[PDB]
């Protein structure tokens, strides 16, 4: 906890491949703790990317709100796999840990069998993203936590799109709630695919 | 260097006796090297400060503008001899490290014999700093750094006050100038005495 005293930098990097279409993001910005603000920019630097910005949001550090605090600086291990409802799953492994002084986030995601003119391959979803509290329990066979949460993905036309998540961390805790408030935005001067994030997390 | 790619929190602490009046003075902030910022906040825990605020500027991290950023992690002695003209002398001995992520300024300051009713002791200095290239050599009798110089202080009045600055730096170097330039003010809700800096430094 001694590191999350203040400002830390934040590199994000994602090795993505979905449906065979494989994609690299990168992420910057800084996590402050002490008022669980996440500010950060990320590049799809292989061009378009073949999914939504909004299903990568929870791919892409709940450490800056405690397990995910103490298992630093080795860090822990977050896997997760997110069933998209009619659609494919997301397969997700990261690291998450300092190196220098700037918390990385490493991660590989397999996306496998998704229709072509779906929401997630076709484009079809809202620019944005909606909180609910997510449920972090104890997960005592593996020595760390589990939690078992869906998110409503709004659609162009007017349905939802949900994605079931389910996910592990490990390290390299009493049961409590996690909340988390994101706004997402574009640079103006930004020419690349990118997305700028912005969230609050909290802890009841 | 690899510590200075961003934002870095800093804790500055100063001990200081002057003339028999002792002090601590905790300072607290941020420094950016790439874009050579300082961002900081000092507040005179043991009431009010028996010497002006613009007399400790320079006692109060050359690192942020490379000698001072590849001493990191272990850090720099920075020892030091302040002249002022008709008047007494500061002498101060500094550890400059990271500890934990945050970037430490440790300094031990003894004033001795200073006239009351004079510049410093009588508080008749402006609030204000002037920027002047330090001339940067090396020392190699004691593998570090040197440096000389004079700084102008206004006075209430009019005149002038003279302090002639006399340092050494020595871990825990082609020759070159460093500028940095200062502006200090007053946080409005701060009741406690209290200065806020902003330096910007460079290298030439």
């Amino acid at each position: 906890e001694e590191l999350f005293t203040g400002v830390v930098p934040i590199l994000i990097e994602l090795d993505g491949d979905v449906n065979g279409h494989k994609f690299f993001v990168r992420g910057e910005g800084e996590g402050d703790a002490t008022i669980g603000k996440l500010s950060l920019k990320f590049i799809a630097t292989t061009g378009k990317l073949p999914v939504p910005w909004p299903t990568l949001v929870t791919t892409l550090v709940q450490a800056f709100s405690d397990f995910f605090k103490s298992a630093m600086p080795e860090g822990y291990v977050q896997e997760r796999t997110i069933y998209f409802k009619d659609d494919g799953t997301y397969k997700t492994r990261a690291e998450v840990k300092f190196e220098g002084c700037t918390l990385v986030n490493r991660i590989e995601l397999k996306g496998i069998d998704f229709k072509e003119d779906g929401n997630i391959l076709g484009h079809k979803l809202e620019y944005n993203f909606n909180s609910h509290k997510v449920y972090i329990t104890a997960d005592k066979q593996n020595n760390g936590i589990k939690a078992n949460f869906t998110i409503r993905h709004n659609v162009e036309d007017g349905s939802v799109q949900l994605a079931d998540h389910y996910q592990q961390n490990t390290p390299i805790p009493d049961d409590h709630y996690l909340s988390t408030q994101t706004i997402l935005s574009k640079d103006l001067n930004e020419k690349r695919d990118h997305m700028v994030l912005l969230e609050y997390v909290t802890a009841a």
